[PDB]
């Protein structure tokens, strides 16, 4: 019969959001704000442990980073801001990324090694190793 | 070694030379060092000659963590600093801010299954639902 604090537990996924960015004007909050507030769907998620209340958030924010055909050159708009010549290829057991643009190249390289991605990044004498599991 | 073994999601473990490949493509220190930061998951697509690469990421905050029934002080996400308390009375969760001779209340109660969100300023109510993820 009763509602208990201990029920509101677990993982809350918002579907329906009415007077938000009317609340937040009360609150005094800027536009900016206001407005990215609005945008987010962020899972709730909510424990209660005897009479200890914590409530946390969390947003995924996803991106595809390009689209391509294998081979074919396209122009790709980069977060930093430049408009790259780019082309994927594949060759001798990696996918190479190679971007061009204002006279300059960078290479991007994809491949396995012991079950883990291997990414290399190249521009001029410069590396950045990044590696990943599969998940 | 072919392309389709690239396939899946990744979870970056390691990055090392970040900073300096970023210095070199000409970004700039908030760029840098937010991207740094961020542990993305990398999601990889390739049905035969088509690729496609996109990235996911998640934070992850904590709001308030508190005692039923007693005061603390709250800082606000927005840049308020509250008295807070948070009672269960009359089946709901109710979260009451004070500062600056003014409040609200932040009310959370389940109905037909959801959760339900008030928060009520002066009288102006926003509502939110959200439904449980299992
Ligand atoms: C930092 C912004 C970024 C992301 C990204 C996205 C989200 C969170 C974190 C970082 C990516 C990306 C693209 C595709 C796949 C996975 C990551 N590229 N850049 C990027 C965008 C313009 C320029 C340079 C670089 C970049 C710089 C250093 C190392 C990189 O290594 C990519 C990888 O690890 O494969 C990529
Ligand atoms: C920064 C905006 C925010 C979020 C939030 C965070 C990320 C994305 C979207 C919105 C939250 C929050 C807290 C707890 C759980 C889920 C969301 N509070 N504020 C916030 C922070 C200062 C002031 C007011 C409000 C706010 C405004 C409207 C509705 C709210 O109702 C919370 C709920 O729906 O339970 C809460």
């Amino acid at each position: 019969h009763m509602a208990t604090v201990q029920q509101l537990e677990g993982r809350w996924r918002l579907v329906d959001s009415k007077g938000f960015d009317e609340y937040m004007k009360e609150l005094g909050v800027g536009i900016a704000l206001r407005k990215m507030g609005a945008m987010a769907k962020p899972d709730c998620i909510i424990t209660c442990d005897g009479k200890n209340l914590t409530i946390k958030t969390e947003s995924t924010l996803k991106t595809t980073q390009f689209s391509c055909t294998l081979g074919e050159k396209f122009e790709e708009t980069t977060a930093d801001g430049r408009k790259t010549q780019t082309v994927c290829n594949f060759t001798d057991g990696a996918l190479v990324q190679h971007q061009e643009w204002d006279g300059k190249e960078s290479t991007i390289t994809r491949k396995l090694k012991d079950g883990k991605l291997v990414v290399e990044c190249v521009m001029n004498n410069v590396t950045c190793t990044r590696i990943y599991e599969k998940v």
